[PDB]
C-alpha cells in the first residue's frame, strides 16, 4: 500500500499472507481473505505459477513472530475458468484455496463477510485497502500490515476516457486514483473491505495497478468486485 499507515494487530482479522517457498525459506507474494475456515479467497494471477503455496492467518509482522500465527498448507486451487493470464483486463481474477486443515478462529483469525450478488456500491464510497506490498512505486513489502482509506470511483467515472477506459469492466471496483494512495505489487489477491450497513465487508479482490506506478493520479487501484462472483464461490465450496 502506497501512502498508508500501519493497522492495529487484530483490526482485518480476515486478512491472510500468501506465501511460496524460496529454498528452505517462504516468500510473501500476496494477500487473500479467509472465506471458510478452510477456503481462502485471492486473485488468480497469484497462482499462476506452480510454486508451492501457504497460507498464514493471524499474521500482522512477516518479519518477527507475533505470538498469533497460523500456518498451513495450500490442499487444492480452483480458480476461475474463464482466467486468462495473457489478459487480466478481461476480468475473472480470482481463485479459491483449500487450505489442508481448518484454521481455528480466535480474536485474531475471523472469516470474512462476503457482500449479497449485484451489490454495487455508490461513487466515493468507504473503503480500506490492506497488504503488505511495496510501499512506494518499485520499492519494498511492507513488514507491517498497512491500510490506507481508499473511497470507491464507481463504474461510469471509472471507464471514462481519462480514467481507466476500455480496460475496467463492470466486474471490477475501482478506488483510490488520487495520486497518494493505493494497492501496489504484492498487495494482489488482498481485501477491499467497505462499510454496508454497519459492517465491513469484502467487495473487491486486488488485482491491478496502472503499468506507470503504483499511485497515478486518475488510474484508481482495479479490484475484482466479489459479489459478480458469489454463485460460483459458494458453487465451488458445495463441490469441494
Ligand atoms: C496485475 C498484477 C500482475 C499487478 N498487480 C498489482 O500490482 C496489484 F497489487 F495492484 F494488484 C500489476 O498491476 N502490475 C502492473 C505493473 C501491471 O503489469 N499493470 C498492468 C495494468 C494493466 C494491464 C492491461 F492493460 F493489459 F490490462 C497490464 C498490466
Ligand atoms: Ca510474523
Amino acid at each position: 500500500v502506497v501512502g498508508g499507515t500501519e493497522a492495529q494487530r487484530n483490526s482485518w482479522p480476515s486478512q491472510i499472507s500468501l506465501q511460496y517457498r524460496s529454498g528452505s525459506s517462504w516468500a510473501h507474494t500476496c494477500g487473500g481473505t479467509l472465506i471458510r475456515q478452510n477456503w481462502v479467497m485471492t486473485a488468480a494471477h497469484c497462482v499462476d505459477r506452480e510454486l508451492t503455496f501457504r497460507v498464514v492467518v493471524g499474521e500482522h509482522n512477516l518479519n518477527q513472530n507475533n505470538g498469533t500465527e497460523q500456518y498451513v498448507g495450500v490442499q487444492k486451487i480452483v480458480v476461475h475458468p474463464y482466467w486468462n493470464t495473457d489478459d487480466v483486463a478481461a476480468g475473472y481474477d480470482i481463485a479459491l484455496l483449500r487450505l489442508a486443515q481448518s484454521v481455528t478462529l480466535n480474536s485474531y483469525v475471523q472469516l470474512g463477510v462476503l457482500p449479497r450478488a449485484g451489490t454495487i456500491l455508490a461513487n466515493n464510497s468507504p473503503c480500506y485497502i490492506t497488504g503488505w506490498g511495496l510501499t512506494r512505486t518499485n520499492g519494498q513489502l511492507a513488514q507491517t500490515l498497512q491500510q490506507a482509506y481508499l473511497p470507491t470511483v464507481d463504474y461510469a467515472i471509472c471507464s471514462s476516457s481519462s480514467y481507466w477506459g476500455s480496460t475496467v469492466k463492470n466486474s471490477m471496483v475501482c478506488a483510490g486514483g488520487d495520486g497518494v494512495r493505493s494497492g501496489c505489487q504484492g498487495d494482489s489477491g488482498g481485501p477491499l473491505h467497505c462499510l454496508v450497513n454497519g459492517q465491513y465487508a469484502v467487495h473487491g479482490v486486488t488485482s491491478f495497478v496502472s503499468r506507470l506506478g503504483c499511485n497515478v493520479t486518475r488510474k484508481p487501484t482495479v479490484f475484482t468486485r466479489v459479489s459478480a462472483y458469489i454463485s460460483w464461490i459458494n458453487n465451488v465450496i458445495a463441490s469441494n
